[PDB]
């Protein structure tokens, strides 16, 4: 069966400048796990 | 140094199910090319 399986958007992976942040998901017609990821910045690289 | 570039999201990587589409883009302080991505779905699968 399908039990549904979504995590948090993880933190961003950089302490500066562009990274990714990630989660993980199985919200999909096959039920099967995907992962999502999203640009993020906490501040500029001096 | 820079000047804009944002390509069309590609055509969805699967022709059913979950794929991906990309684009690549310089809108960031350093003006570096990075890759953005997104889920698609083309049609669902068998
Ligand atoms: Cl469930
Ligand atoms: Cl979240
Ligand atoms: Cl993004
Ligand atoms: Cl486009
Ligand atoms: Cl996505
Ligand atoms: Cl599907
Ligand atoms: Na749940
Ligand atoms: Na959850
Ligand atoms: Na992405």
């Amino acid at each position: 069966n399908c039990i549904e399986q979504t995590t948090e958007w993880s933190a961003c992976s950089k302490s500066c400048g562009m990274g990714l942040s990630t989660r993980v998901t199985n919200r999909n017609l096959q039920c099967e796990m995907v992962k999502q990821t999203r640009l993020c910045m906490v501040r500029p690289c001096e």
